[PDB]
């Protein structure tokens, strides 16, 4: 009742990492699980959400699938004015049939664009792609920006164990720069090449493995020099920067030693320090981290203009979290950046 | 201006994560690399330090091997009063011949004890074990405490792809509580089950993979309920807690979710929150992170009684890091805890 839409408290609440699904894609996951082509991450994650009779899981599924009045109602009840929506991890990235991946990504994008068109003041879209086909992905990036009204794309970290620093994926970056839109690297379960010890302990998901997977992915992109190749490119990550801001001193110290060593072909001198890239090319949301000390730490390290509010609905739908964020010991100006104007700037809303 | 031993600035400087090597053990690593029994981590780490003609590597190795005049002079030049010493990672943990591992650990421990006897006001020992044989390792824990004057043990994370949460390793914990000593879990390269994507990018070492490996290891001990079984047990980690203090909100939220969902046999209800265990059973050093923002964050999160200074000599021997730590914006009282009195309490000096 005290969480209201309309911005009377001094800012709109724009939630920047909100998830949806389509039934057909989840049915592909089920099919892959049943036929033994699903990787261990898919079995762990979607084997649970798509099959568990638990209320928590079935409510998550229903909320993911809705792009209408239920979602709006859930937003209204937590004072969320606008939601930036993307197809839930891992999207079509694990699909081995490329016609099927492109087809289902196309349709998910059309489905999302339709919903944003119906609720243009509430729903904002990020496109989904199929990095198995970087050239098609580039066309979908352009199509999203030009025809669909999307504000960027979300990539669900690795694609079948392959990372975006590979030259093979270059067309994707080229297109984002052409349309001048950000890439949100959202987590996925680790590939089978890494997941085993986390899986055994129940640590492969959002508790830990998500952060490992996504942190590595962003770090690999930084150290390969993606922001020297593409100085205008902005990469967004959630979960308070997957710990990279906390690791920053160690990252710069060890990166400098690594470059000087000249051991690694893929670790050569960069034009900025890692800290520099965090301040100029990387952007962070607090998805999953409704925790003031970590938010302030990141605002201090990266700059208050570069840290944004996200709810991570429907996985983490908690009124008391929005309340804790509303009540942060932060100036009105800083708080308005965090909830509203940073997102409006960086996503060009 | 000089860095001086003696504590005239108001505290002694006690460095709590300092490494040494023995020639024979480095020689085993090389034999292992030559004959193809070394895992990819050992090839990456020691294949480099033990063979590279580069300055950083040659000096690291010379410094590791010295337990006398050079080490004392390096300490004196940086105003380090005492160093807590442990055999450098991975110690004898990778060795497949159990006789050889027990022999080399024994000899490493005796060598260390001899050095500590020779410089009793400068060197303090932590014992090395062979978790391949937990029952022997329990005996060696008792021996180090009873005969060698050691203050605890260092384990270099996994032992051949296995983690300490497995029931098999229980005698090690039983022994630590019997002698009432802390376990320092120091990093190692990830096992072959996890290392590939980090290895490709040059991120398997201290820049990132060390943090992934060690953070995962401590997290899996927390979630198996090691501190409910052994509530007196203290585990120390370096590198500002391997990001776990930064991740604390996410860990508690997602841990609660995992427990409630029953998805994981090895994630069952615990008596405290993860925050509770950080405040009562986990201890942190700033090894490799001479960076005031991270240090202060950690002090806030865990309590300033639970955060200690470490240099990580000789891997990170930097006079300006010591000066930066001396100059941090903290009360004199906090700074004395950080540099001296926390270590005195937790290692029982
Ligand atoms: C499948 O997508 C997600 C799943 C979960 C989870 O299972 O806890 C978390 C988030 N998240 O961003 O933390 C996700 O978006
Ligand atoms: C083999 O021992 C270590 C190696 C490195 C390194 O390669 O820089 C760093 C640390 N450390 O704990 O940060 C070590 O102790
Ligand atoms: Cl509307
Ligand atoms: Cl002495
Ligand atoms: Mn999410
Ligand atoms: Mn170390």
């Amino acid at each position: 009742q005290d969480l209201k839409t309309g911005g009377e408290q001094g800012y709109l609440r724009i939630a920047t990492e909100e998830a949806f699904a389509t039934r057909e894609i989840i049915d592909v996951y089920l099919r892959m699980i049943r036929d033994g082509t699903a990787d261990k991450g898919m079995v762990s994650l979607w084997g649970f959400y798509a099959q568990s009779p638990s209320e928590r899981a079935t409510q998550i599924l229903e909320r993911l699938l809705d792009l209408g009045e239920r979602r709006i109602a859930d937003m209204d009840a937590t004072g969320i004015d606008k939601a930036i929506l993307a197809l839930t991890s891992p999207g079509v990235q694990p699909l081995h049939d490329l016609d099927e991946a492109r087809t289902l990504a196309t349709r998910a994008n059309d489905t999302l664009a339709d919903a944003c068109q119906k609720y243009p003041d509430r729903f904002i879209g990020m496109g989904t792609v199929a990095p198995q086909d970087p050239e098609w992905s580039a066309r979908e990036i352009h199509r999203g920006a030009r025809e669909l009204g999307f504000k960027g794309i979300q990539i669900n970290s690795h694609t079948q164990g392959r990372y975006l620093d590979e030259e093979f994926f270059d067309p994707i970056f080229r297109a984002l720069v052409e349309v001048d839109q950000p890439l949100y690297i959202h987590p996925a379960t680790s590939p089978d090449s890494m997941i085993d010890p986390m899986l055994e302990a129940g640590l492969d998901g959002a508790i830990f493995g998500f952060g490992v997977e996504t942190g590595m992915h962003l770090l690999r992109l930084i150290t390969i020099g993606i922001f020297d190749k593409y100085p205008s490119l902005q990469i967004m990550v959630g979960h308070m920067g997957e710990a990279l801001p906390y690791w920053l001193y160690r990252l710069d110290y060890m990166h400098q030693a690594g470059v000087r060593s000249q051991r690694y072909e893929r670790m050569k001198p960069l034009k900025k320090t890692i800290e520099g890239y965090l301040k100029s090319n990387v952007l962070v949301t607090n998805s999953g981290v409704a925790w003031e000390p970590a938010i302030k730490f990141c605002q201090q390290v990266m700059g208050e203009d570069r840290v944004m509010y996200a709810m991570n609905y429907p996985y983490q739908y908690v009124a008391d979290e929005v309340r804790a964020m509303d009540a942060m010991d932060m100036s009105a100006q800083t708080k308005k950046k965090f909830f509203q104007t940073n997102a409006e700037k960086w996503f060009k809303l």
